[PDB]
């Protein structure tokens, strides 16, 4: 399932460097501050030659060239970030992006798992994953924050991997009836998501709002239901007519739906608009974490389970779960009103209320799960 025992759904140790036949694009991803502020992005990008992706042959090459194409893709689509747009990807970018990301099976535009999961590195390989011992490998702006904003989603999911290297344990202590060793996992996994709920705190050291809201979240802006490009975006040379594709959110996180398929809070369940965004979002997750994720919702369920043995400790346990996601959605809202709505108050569903409606949803059905 592509997961690592220490960071979890995160790339290990990324690729940086791409052969050197992909130097040209190498070249404009690593400064896109420059050229967009010279207004030279999209002519460079314009004069490419068409390079095959034949020289890209491992996982850990195709992620780093997804995540530079992308790069390069929302740069020349959104240009300065102020409404003058491209809704032609070139061709000499669009049928190389578009075969790698058919190899990887990931829709043609940024995505989190290539500008947050891949995107990154140590600076010591022999200091901890730490934010003063990382960094990330592209951004946008200069001011745009996103070594902050990248790097502090990344923290996140180091975080959840302590849990989710646990949800083996949990079926395995149901499978074989190990009371304990379903308690003690259960309650491992609380303090886990509780931990992780720390690390949100250092958005706060790192990501400013105005930076945040004005800029960076421009350049993850996607073209589905999007009034700047409302038909989509032309792949040109792959596709003949537009195709639309939603930009970056944390619903693209599989560790924001993990722990409520694990528990049994059923937030893909109807037709609500929730429950579609959310099971349209696996889309954008890499193909093995899709598949971990459906592979939780056709395990046996942990909630039957506990629900089934007349045990307070299980379900005190099983409860500690759920508050802990539920304290993690209410912090995910504090944070959606500093970064998006108080900024925006001086595209369909990114507008702050929709984000705040999205969440208030998912935490509700988070609370109604819990037994007591
Ligand atoms: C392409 C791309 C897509 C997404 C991202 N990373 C992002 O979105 N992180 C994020 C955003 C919001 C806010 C805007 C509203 C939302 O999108 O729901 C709240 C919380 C977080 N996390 C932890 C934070 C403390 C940084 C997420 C929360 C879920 C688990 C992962 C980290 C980066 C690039």
């Amino acid at each position: 399932y592509h997961i690592d025992e220490e960071v979890g759904f995160a790339l290990p140790n990324p690729q940086e460097n791409l052969p050197d036949f992909y130097n040209d694009w190498m070249f404009i991803a690593k400064h896109l501050p420059d050229l967009i502020e010279s207004g030279q992005l999209r002519e460079r990008v314009e004069k490419l030659n068409m390079l095959s992706i034949d020289h890209l042959t491992d996982h850990k090459s195709q992620r780093l060239a997804r995540l530079v194409l992308g790069c390069i893709t929302m740069a020349y689509v959104w240009g300065k970030g102020h409404g003058d747009v491209r809704k032609v990807l070139p061709r000499n970018i669009a049928v190389p992006y578009c075969q790698l990301s058919a190899a990887l099976e990931l829709p043609p535009i940024l995505v989190y798992a290539d500008c947050v999961l891949a995107n990154w590195k140590k600076k010591d390989p022999n200091k901890p994953l730490t934010y003063e011992n990382m960094d990330v490998l592209f951004s946008f702006r200069d001011g745009d924050c996103s070594k902050g904003f990248f790097l502090v989603s990344l923290l996140v999911e180091i975080a959840a991997a302590s849990a989710i290297k646990v949800i083996p344990t949990v079926f395995k202590a149901m499978q074989m009836q190990e009371r304990d060793t379903l308690l003690k996992a259960l309650l491992e996994i609380a303090s886990c998501l509780e931990k992780a709920l720390q690390v949100f705190h250092q958005i706060h050291d790192h990501v400013n709002p105005k930076a945040f809201f004005s800029v960076l979240r421009i350049y993850l802006s996607g073209w589905k239901g999007n009034p700047q490009l409302s038909d989509g975006l032309v792949y040109e040379g792959f596709w003949e007519d537009p195709k639309e594709f939603a930009g970056g959110s944390a619903g693209q996180s599989s560790v924001f739906q993990c722990f409520d398929v694990l528990l049994g809070i059923q937030q893909t369940a109807g037709g609500g608009h929730a429950a579609q965004f959310l099971q349209d979002m696996r889309r954008y997750m890499p193909p093995a974490h899709r598949n971990f994720l459906c592979s939780l919702e056709s395990n046996p369920s942990v909630r039957e389970f506990v629900l089934s043995k007349g045990d307070a400790g299980l379900r005190e346990a099983y409860d500690a779960c759920v508050k802990a996601l539920v304290s993690l959605r209410s912090y995910h809202l504090q944070i959606v009103t500093k970064y998006i709505l108080i900024p925006a108050s001086q595209a369909k569903g990114t507008g702050g209320t929709d984000l705040m409606n999205f969440l208030k949803t998912v935490r509700s059905t988070t609370e109604k799960s819990l037994l007591k």
